[PDB]
């Protein structure tokens, strides 16, 4: 009863499971249209792709986050009741809080400690048969995140810590044991920082102003209370983690730069204005985060589709990413791309669209960027290695995906 | 004033521990009363056994089960706050789901399930030097249960899955560590369950319409909300557990077997008849579920004895199965005493009395027929079998029971 | 308001707390010339005191209330949530005549008694094993008396793993990191422990005796006449059963006593119970074991030039108080017979509390701990003859609980 | 006959000893109680040194080799691996009192 096109299959979020990144983009190639209606996730939803649609989705006076996406992903990914699921000026306030810790002085000092300690690792790399990138990315990005936020980290729970970071992050599009795994993780690293949370309001640990810990321990919400214990240690979580989650992407940029060759020796004639552009292109080309989920909070008309209030919505990240309409051969990787491109909110949304401000987007962008640039410039400048035989496959289907090989590096010597 | 038998011990509780099945008949029996006043389980109660008792036990206006048992039966056996405690309206709604998966349909084809599966162990069986029946019996069951009810299983959990559901049996009537095994076990089973509740409301697990994963995980209440899918756990698990504790049922009817051998050659001329009759003695003989607890929901008068509002009443179950008043020779196993018996719906009570759509009474009485007719069939028929020394003494102080050896068999050979 | 009270400014007091540990406040009230100082200290603005004159402050209740005056940590550690250290009013006496009920002299007696004959029982092994750690024997002990006091079962295969949850909760309320961490995982252990026993015994599944601290921490009713919860009763009853365990701290000070002060070892041996509870009391009083106390000000009032507001935090020192010149000659000097002929004061000699138990806070067990601290005692001059060998006997002011870092282990033991 | 002697004492000192733990007990298994006893004065009155963290195991492997002497399968095996830790365990201490290391 609508000419908005309707899948009608039951089994849709098993699909869900089987098709992955390409499961909105299947279905708007199909029907074609930038919109359609689908059972999903236990929710009669519309999934929609494209900058028009981004637009749309970002209104916060059309849609809401609360209710949004299954428990599933709060305990697994997010945390229970954070700021992902937030509206209003109540998350507007707190969003301020991640945004002062994300500024370019402090992206410039997590940069920074990133390349002294690639540089550091090059003489156990060379002294290593094998080397993963993925894990020494994971465990090189614990030890930064935590040490940049004052969080206490002994060297004898580094992989423990950094192994339950990356659980959390690889479950949120998962069934199964990888999903049990990030719902067993979660509790444990919650109750790890709510004790620093809990001995930093008793003075009992040393904080510094300026820090995660400390602004997490002390922030005050709008009416001048602090975050109850475990939310301060939820919402510092959701700073320590996504920071060794860019291990993704420091391995795909590794993949880039193996698969693209040509762009290895470009890197080196050029500067920070050519890894700028290798690192947006590797952030638009491969897959991290499938889709956005929100709720309609007003009844609405768009596209010719009658937006009802509660109804689920889907943005298409990965599909706007790769659209025809807005990029000029969408699969394929070329950095050039980004020479002289005007900046644009909807169009590259592969940490979220619109502004961060005023909205639910990563504030921990120029973040992954720098620290992405950082590490380019290591593989490119520092070291010389071999990619022997593996899988550097990756599967669109899996969620979040991730080469299986994991990048594996031998015979690495210093340059 | 009642000058009714009054039990004026203040240790009634642990005397109830080293009867068992026998506590309240041995005082009935004292005290030339069907019923007698007692302190047991923290409760000023009134035991009460035979034919006449069950029939008022079961007056849904005199009695409620609501607040009727300790919460240590709750948090091992039944779950806190399932279909054991639940009174009115509001429970027959409840126990209408139960029943649409027992009807004889699924009688049928858990039984079915259970002849396939024990004619496949045969050549698993003659290669072994000694079978433990009960480890046989409800490691089969367990995957005959999770099979028939959609639930996932895989091979490398099926004996921890079974374990899990045999120690909340095994604990229902027991102290110390045997009790706290079965409150171990509830909260593994659990969250076990509850995954694939919150995985199938969220259509990320498979399920299919009729079968009891799914009408657990969809079923709506009176006001037409689901339950929460801690509750459709745990009713979920009030299926799956009671199957696997037929094992106990099958380890007395094969015991029962070896102990009479004459009716083995007399099941074997005959056929279905005298596989139920078999069947239904071996329920009535042995023990399994000793009483039932309930409370007086108003004043009322019976037996000459004044039942005052609160109070605790225990139903003898393995008394009533033992009346010589309803039973000739009641300490006999007997199967004879069945052929062509009409229904009576509180002389034969081992899995509670009344009927089941207006009360308590237990839904799977006709799975546990079949299931128990399909594997008796299969020791008469399929093998022979040596029954080497062993204790197949059972205690009737221990609640639930069981011969110690668990009936192992030896020299097993097809026929 | 206060500007004439001595103010410590630094933001890190707290910090500086767990450096100093038993000597924070003593090194401020000297440092200032004042038996009052200023500070923030675990998250609150706070008014440290010392003196057996602020104590008598301390445990007027009109002034002072216990109830969220310590942070929640030593509730997940120690004390319990909720439990009878947060209590003021009615109800907070009616459970103290609980714990008083089960700590009268002849619980005293029994107790001791019980210790004696497992004392004289540990000699047949002792004498067959190269060293013994006397932390570690007592301890075992304790919990095995405890329990059997008590009428807890305790199982043989059990008793280290309970015994040392009891010491990690204990040895974890002044500490951060993994020694508090310790209490933090121990006290759910204990507790689902002890409340099964609570609720078996409210079925009638487990046997109870009237008069012991199961059977009335279990039956217990409140003012209103209802039971406490059952996770509640259980919290009460570790609230008697550990802190008994915890008297292996003084038995450890005790050996270490006679060690370090040899000519007091034929001073006992040549005297009776009497020269027994003067050593005991002077090892209560010259070692540290309870550090401050905290309370929060229950309603304004005024006391030595300062202005005490309500809900200000208040911390009482308890080892400065003890080793006070203006109370002890020589204080800083083991002397037991100090304690010949000494007025009974319920001030100026608080290392379990101050005041009245059935009135105030005052630690109930104090006649249990100086009884069985006595039997022990005994055990350790008449019973056997040991060496004891080269190890660190040193114990650190700072570290809270505090211990001789060795246990006095010890060797060489054989019967008298 | 003085050997004799010297073990039933010792023996008599560790059964009046036990009493106060056995009456703290609900159960108490006489075999398990006997050979933790044995084995410690066993030891102590031979000049073979054991700590007490070590009773159990070391008299769980006495009498692991006993109760396989008749026995196939894993009773038999029992003492099959019971024999080789307690071969060791003793060997280094004719090893140490050999070389003045071990007091004898
Ligand atoms: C590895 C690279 C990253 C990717 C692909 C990524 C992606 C995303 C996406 C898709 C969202 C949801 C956006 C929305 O709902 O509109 C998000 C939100 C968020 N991200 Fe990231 N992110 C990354 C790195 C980081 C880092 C390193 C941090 C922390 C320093 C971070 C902090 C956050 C926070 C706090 C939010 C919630 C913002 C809010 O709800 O207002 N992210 N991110
Ligand atoms: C092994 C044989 C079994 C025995 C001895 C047994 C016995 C009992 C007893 C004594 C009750 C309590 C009756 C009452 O309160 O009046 C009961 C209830 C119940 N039984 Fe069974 N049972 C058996 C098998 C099963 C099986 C195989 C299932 C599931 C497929 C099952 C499902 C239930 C349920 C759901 C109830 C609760 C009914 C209600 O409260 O309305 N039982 N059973
Ligand atoms: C025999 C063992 C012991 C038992 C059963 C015991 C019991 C208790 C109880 C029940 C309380 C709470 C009283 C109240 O809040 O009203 C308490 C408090 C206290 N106990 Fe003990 N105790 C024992 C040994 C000790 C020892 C050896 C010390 C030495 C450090 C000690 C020091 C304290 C302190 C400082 C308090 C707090 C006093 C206050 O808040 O005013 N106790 N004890
Ligand atoms: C099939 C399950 C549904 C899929 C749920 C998708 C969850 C949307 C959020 C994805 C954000 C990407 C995560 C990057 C790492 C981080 O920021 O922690
Ligand atoms: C300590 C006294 C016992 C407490 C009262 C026991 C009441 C429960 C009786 C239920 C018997 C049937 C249990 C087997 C089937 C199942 O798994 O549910
Ligand atoms: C940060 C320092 C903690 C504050 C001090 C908390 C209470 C100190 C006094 C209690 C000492 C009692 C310890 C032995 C008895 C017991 O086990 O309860």
């Amino acid at each position: 009863n609508e000419q908005i096109p309707h899948d009608k299959s039951l089994d849709n979020s098993l699909t869900l499971l089987k098709e992955g990144y390409l499961f909105i983009k299947n279905r708007t190639e199909r029907y074609n249209s930038d919109l359609f209606q689908a059972r999903l996730l236990g929710k009669n939803a519309i999934c929609m792709t494209g900058a028009e649609a981004a637009k749309v989705f970002y209104d916060t006076d059309r849609f809401q986050r609360q209710n949004a996406l299954p428990k599933r992903v709060q305990k697994s990914l997010f945390g229970v009741n954070a700021i992902q699921g937030m509206d209003g000026s109540a998350h507007i306030h707190r969003k301020m809080l991640f945004l002062s810790l994300m500024t370019p002085p402090h992206q410039k000092r997590l940069a920074e400690l990133m390349t002294e300690e690639w540089k550091a690792a090059v003489t156990r790399w060379e002294k290593a048969d094998e080397v993963v990138l993925f894990e020494e990315a994971k465990e090189i990005l614990c030890r930064v995140a935590c040490y940049w936020a004052g969080v206490p980290l002994k060297e004898t729970e580094v992989k423990e810590r950094a192994d339950d970071f990356i659980d959390m992050v690889d479950a949120f599009g998962a069934v199964g044991p990888r999903h049990w795994k990030g719902r067993r993780a979660r509790p444990r690293a919650e109750e790890w920082i709510e004790v620093m949370i809990e001995d930093a309001r008793a003075g009992l640990l040393k904080t510094t102003s300026g820090t995660a810990l400390h602004e997490m321990a002390f922030h005050t919400q709008e009416d001048g209370s602090q975050l109850d214990s475990r939310m301060a240690a939820i919402e510092l979580i959701n700073v320590l983690r996504p920071i060794v989650a860019i291990s993704y992407f420091l391995v795909f940029s590794a993949l880039a730069l193996h698969e693209h060759p040509k762009y290895k020796e470009w890197l080196r004639s050029g500067n920070s204005r050519e890894r700028e552009m290798f690192v947006q292109e590797v952030r638009r080309y491969y897959p991290f985060g499938p889709f956005l989920g929100a709720l309609v909070k007003k009844d609405f008309v768009w596209n010719n589709c009658e937006f009802k209030k509660g109804t689920s919505v889907l943005l298409d990240l990965y599909g706007t990413n790769h659209d025809p309409r807005l990029w000029d051969h969408p699969d394929e990787f070329r950095p050039e791309r980004f020479a002289e491109r005007e900046e644009n909110l909807f169009d590259m949304i592969p940490q979220g669209g619109g502004h961060a401000e005023k909205g639910h987007r990563c504030p921990g962008e120029g973040i992954t960027i720098e620290v992405m640039k950082a590490s380019l410039d290591f593989l490119v400048h520092q070291i010389e290695y071999d990619v022997p035989e593996q899988s550097l496959h990756y599967s669109l289907a899996r969620m979040p995906s991730l080469p299986e090989s994991g990048f594996v590096m031998s015979g690495i010597r210093r340059k």
